[PDB]
């Protein structure tokens, strides 16, 4: 039974448990800033960051074919400042090879380099999508779950309570493999649902990195800020 | 596609579209008890109460084979006023055969008549138990899929936030099969979530009655409250 966990109430810059990548910084008030805000403090357009745990995470095992059940909550807040242009592009709660380094921004939020669904990216991804693009529902802001491609298995609107802090929880049951995720707005009340099969064995390598990426527009003033308050995440392989 | 659907921001006494069974009472203030409270506002123990909303639902269809994805969404306090003796027995959210008659009360909760996981029944259920019979886990309360048994096939502890309101969102997705339900204390800001494969057409029949039930203890004072404030559901068959 291979159990790995982490919890962060807060953050704290300096951390050596958590690998920044892009335009990701920690503020000496402890949020995670996954793009970039300004001297003015607005958000930047054109800003991808991204933060994965310094530790790769057993997630199957080839010669048992055990899976591990996992679950993360964490909390966040997306603030809106500008009517035009629309704000973009979202963040995304992602699994996916070792040693990765950022993909391509703005839609594809930092995890995926085009909207083709291919195998090699071996990405699992759960995202909270502010702007539709082509290959997007028309509703916006939706939930996605992305399995080897930024065009989602499934969706599920929801509204934005604009620079309200939201509660998310996404779990993993090996044994239905069953995806659940919440997202809840306490500000509101708000709560919204969505689930779907994935098989990570079909997805997958054996050890991933776990991270959060965000993207700002890829024109001037299309953002919006990707801040996180807290992260805790805990999976168990039988094996 | 047949569409049903109703939402009851609170319930007035009279009203003909809830079918009132057992114990159960709507007061004056709008409150839907579920289980019988005393002169002295102290609940009662050995009480059943259930309410069924007064029309039918088309669940699935055996001529085409399709069947509807629903949602329902409902508020509801559970108070334990003793130390001892434990309180006892919980609610649940059913789905059944028409014109049904409340069953055995206990940890039975009013819609079933033993432990056994018997086909007959045609029963799908979401319990919120706070008593652990024999068959239930040692963790209580407990939320738990109930699929022609008392006999959960699967079960979700969490703490209860004693008068607290807890806000429920039950959700079937027809086409994945899944039965996800998620349990938000406000108050605190717990979240819980639970999911499973449940293939409705295995288990009930075409035409069912929706419906809450509570009970309380077997012996004397092991009790508790089971307020409910709101609820709402919509179901759509595609045929
Ligand atoms: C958040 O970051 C924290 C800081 O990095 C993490 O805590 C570190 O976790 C390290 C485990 O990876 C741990 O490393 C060990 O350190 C031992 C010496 O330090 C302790 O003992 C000292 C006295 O002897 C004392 O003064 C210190 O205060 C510590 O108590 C050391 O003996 C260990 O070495 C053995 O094991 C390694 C690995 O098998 C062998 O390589 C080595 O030969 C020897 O057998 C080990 O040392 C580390 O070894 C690998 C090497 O690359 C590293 O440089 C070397 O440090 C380290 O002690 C703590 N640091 C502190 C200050 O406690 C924290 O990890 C979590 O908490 C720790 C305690 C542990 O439970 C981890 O499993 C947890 O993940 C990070 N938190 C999260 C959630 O990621
Ligand atoms: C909560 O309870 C409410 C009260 O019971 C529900 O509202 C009732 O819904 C009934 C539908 O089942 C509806 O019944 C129809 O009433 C028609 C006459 O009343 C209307 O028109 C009058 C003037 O003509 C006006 O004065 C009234 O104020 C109403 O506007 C009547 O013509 C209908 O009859 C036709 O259809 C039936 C069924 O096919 C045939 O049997 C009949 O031959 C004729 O073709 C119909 O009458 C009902 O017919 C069945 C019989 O057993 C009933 O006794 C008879 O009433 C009724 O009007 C309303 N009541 C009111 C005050 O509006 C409410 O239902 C929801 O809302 C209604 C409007 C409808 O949209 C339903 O689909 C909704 O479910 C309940 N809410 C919920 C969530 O359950
Ligand atoms: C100046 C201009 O019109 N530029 C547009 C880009 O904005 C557009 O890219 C999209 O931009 C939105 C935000 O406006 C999101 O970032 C979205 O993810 C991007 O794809 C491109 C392509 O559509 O066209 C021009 O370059
Ligand atoms: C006086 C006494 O000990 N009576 C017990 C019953 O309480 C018990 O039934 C259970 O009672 C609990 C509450 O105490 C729950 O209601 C539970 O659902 C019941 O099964 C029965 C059977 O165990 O034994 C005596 O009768
Ligand atoms: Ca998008
Ligand atoms: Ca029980
Ligand atoms: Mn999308
Ligand atoms: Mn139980």
């Amino acid at each position: 039974v291979e159990t790995i966990s982490f919890s962060f109430s807060e953050f704290e810059p300096g951390n050596d448990n958590l690998t920044l990548q892009g335009a990701a910084l920690i503020t000496q008030s402890g949020v995670l800033q996954l793009t970039k805000i300004n001297q003015n403090g607005m958000p930047a357009w054109d800003s991808t960051g991204r933060t994965l745990y310094a530790k790769p995470v057993h997630i199957w095992d080839m010669t048992t074919g055990t899976v591990a059940s996992f679950e993360t909550r964490f909390s966040f807040s997306i603030e809106q400042p500008y009517t035009r242009p629309l704000p973009a592009d979202g963040l995304v709660f992602f699994m996916g090879p070792t040693k990765s380094k950022p993909a391509q921004g703005y839609g594809y939020l930092g995890i995926f380099n085009n909207s083709k669904q291919d195998n090699s990216y071996q990405t699992l991804g759960v995202e909270f999508d502010t702007f539709s693009n082509p290959w997007d529902p028309p509703q916006v802001p939706h939930i996605g779950i992305d399995v080897n491609s930024i065009r989602s298995i499934k969706t599920q609107p929801f509204q934005l309570d604009n620079g309200q802090v939201a509660n998310v929880v996404i779990k993993y049951d090996a044994s239905s493999k069953i995806l659940h995720a919440v997202l809840v707005y306490p500000s509101s009340g708000a709560i919204y649902t969505i689930a779907e099969i994935v098989d990570v064995k079909q997805v997958l390598p054996e050890w991933v990195d776990v991270g959060l990426s965000g993207a700002t527009g890829a024109q001037r003033d299309a953002a919006e800020t990707h801040d996180v308050y807290s992260w805790s995440f805990q999976a168990s392989l039988p094996e």
